[PDB]
């Protein structure tokens, strides 16, 4: 009995793109049909905001509502590691809960790149395998895409990161092509995007 | 106030080896240092078996014991997917909690398994990676390991699965080793262990 806060953190690809629109979301749950009213107080470093958007209450199968409230963040604040502090307040709730999230904490570290091409043994198959390796960067936060001949190539899986023993991740992307655009020798490019890197941008391409 | 109890399914390994003995294992936390008895009861297609071993109780940090149940199960009874539940009772628990897991279902499909020899642009580093590429498998049930000259090698890390639009899954293993055992030809061999393979075994030798 009493609603709970939790507060999660922008999307990676959010965060490292001037285009796109990274937002702390405060979700409380377990408010009352009784009382289904929240105020949300949103602190940057302290100093409060006023521009955070709520969206309308919707019930669960529970019984109970869930309310949000979303926060746009400046790119560069989350990059500088401001903190992002969601007060609620419910009158079904004794005193206000507080939440305080940021950028993950310690030294950034820079990925390193490296680009493989298909086993011999895929070469066989209609379709080979580009390999993106991204390896050594902290924080977890990334993004990889792929391109040739300056347009976006759509088929690669990515897998998330993975914490190696040493304290930073790695990840590994597969661009699956066509071995007839392979063999001809055209050029694929692995796109890799992380705070460590010098303006958070760094190509790598692959091709024989 | 009031015990949990978590339910997890054998280890791919231990399933597809003639030669271990898979578990289905049932945990229970969050239990009281008042009551701390609980009864198991293990519901393999429906009908009874009662062979299950019950651990002793031990304490946790947190002033809550922790209680698990372990059955082992038989390889192919796991593999045609027929469901095994863990009721658990107690005391200080009004009703019964019950829990249920099984294969995943869908049609079994073969990995593909294809080795990539370290990029170039790494083999300056006095540590090379090693890169198994598993792709194309359902479900994502599956065991990988390393060997050199038929000997296991440890200092790897896989991702874990990763699904592809088309419904399978991928992932890629990362063994790391001294450049210095790359440069002198040793061959070294990633092997990939899942239902679907002839076997359950395959293994893929890649040096130069
Ligand atoms: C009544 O039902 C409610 C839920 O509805 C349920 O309806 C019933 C009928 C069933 O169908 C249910 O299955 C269904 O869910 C219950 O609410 C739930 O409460 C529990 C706990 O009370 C919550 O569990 C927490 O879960 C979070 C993870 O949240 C994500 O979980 C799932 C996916 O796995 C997802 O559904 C959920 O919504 C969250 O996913 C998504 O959340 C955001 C959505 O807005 C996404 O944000 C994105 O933001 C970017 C911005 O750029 C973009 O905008 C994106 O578009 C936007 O979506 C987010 O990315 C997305 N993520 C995913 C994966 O989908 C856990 O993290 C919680 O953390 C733990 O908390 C406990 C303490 O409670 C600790 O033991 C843990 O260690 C951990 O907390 C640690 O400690 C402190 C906090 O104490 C932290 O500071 C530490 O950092 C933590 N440590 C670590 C290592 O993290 C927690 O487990 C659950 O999410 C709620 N469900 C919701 C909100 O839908 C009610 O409880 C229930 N009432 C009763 C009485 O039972
Ligand atoms: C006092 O402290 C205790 C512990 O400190 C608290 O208990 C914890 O409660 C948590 C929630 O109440 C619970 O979280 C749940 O976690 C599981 C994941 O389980 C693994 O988590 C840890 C690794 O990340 C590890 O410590 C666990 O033991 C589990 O790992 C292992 O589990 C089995 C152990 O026997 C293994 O089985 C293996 O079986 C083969 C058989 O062939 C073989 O025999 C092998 O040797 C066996 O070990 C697993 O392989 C092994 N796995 C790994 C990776 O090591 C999540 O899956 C849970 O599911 C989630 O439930 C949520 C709702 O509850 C839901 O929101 C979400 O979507 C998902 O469904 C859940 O998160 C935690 O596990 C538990 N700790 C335990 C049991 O040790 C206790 O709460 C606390 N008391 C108070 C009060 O705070």
């Amino acid at each position: 009995g009493g609603p709970s806060v939790f507060l999660f953190p922008p999307k990676p690809k959010d965060t490292l793109m001037i285009s796109r629109t990274p937002e702390v979301t405060c979700v409380v749950v377990d408010v009352s049909h009784e009382d289904p009213e929240v105020k949300f107080n949103w602190y940057v470093d302290g100093v409060e905001v006023h521009n955070a958007k709520t969206k309308p209450r919707e019930e669960q199968y529970n019984s109970t509502y869930r309310v949000v409230s979303v926060l746009t963040v400046l790119h560069q604040d989350w990059l500088n590691g401001k903190e992002y502090k969601c007060k609620v307040s419910n009158k079904a709730l004794p005193a206000p809960i507080e939440k305080t999230i940021s950028k993950a904490k310690g030294q950034p570290r820079e990925p390193q790149v490296y680009t493989l091409p298909p086993s011999r043994d895929e070469l066989t198959k209609n379709q080979v395998s580009l390999t993106c390796l991204v390896k050594g960067f902290y924080p977890s936060d990334i993004a990889v895409e792929w391109e040739s001949n300056g347009q976006p190539e759509n088929n690669y899986d990515t897998t998330p990161p993975v914490l190696k023993s040493d304290g930073s991740f790695f990840l590994y992307s597969d661009l699956t092509v066509d071995k007839s655009r392979w063999q001809q020798g055209n050029v694929f490019s692995c796109s890799v995007m992380h705070e460590a890197l010098h303006n958070h941008y760094t190509q790598k391409s692959l091709s024989l």
